[PDB]
């Protein structure tokens, strides 16, 4: 499973690297402007074990299940 991974949360990141290592669920959490590429469990994909881990709240962290399905037209449109 592809999955976009940045050393920052950047609303244009474009990076690709091969997931894996106990990852099934890619993360795109958008809080507004602000963008978050990183990999996530299925388990921890609800509201409370993502705003948790990130220390965050307001946001639609989308997990998904495809390659590279984290880019920048998931969640709007």
């Amino acid at each position: 499973l592809q999955c976009y991974n940045c050393p920052n949360p950047t609303a244009d990141c474009k990076t690709a690297v091969n997931c894996s290592s106990d990852f099934d669920a890619c993360l795109i959490t958008k809080a507004g402007l602000q963008v978050y590429n990183k990999c996530w469990k299925f388990e921890h994909c609800n509201f409370n074990d993502v705003t948790t881990r990130l220390r965050e709240n307001e946001l639609t962290y989308y997990c998904c299940k495809k390659d590279l399905c984290n880019f920048n037209e998931q969640l709007e449109n």
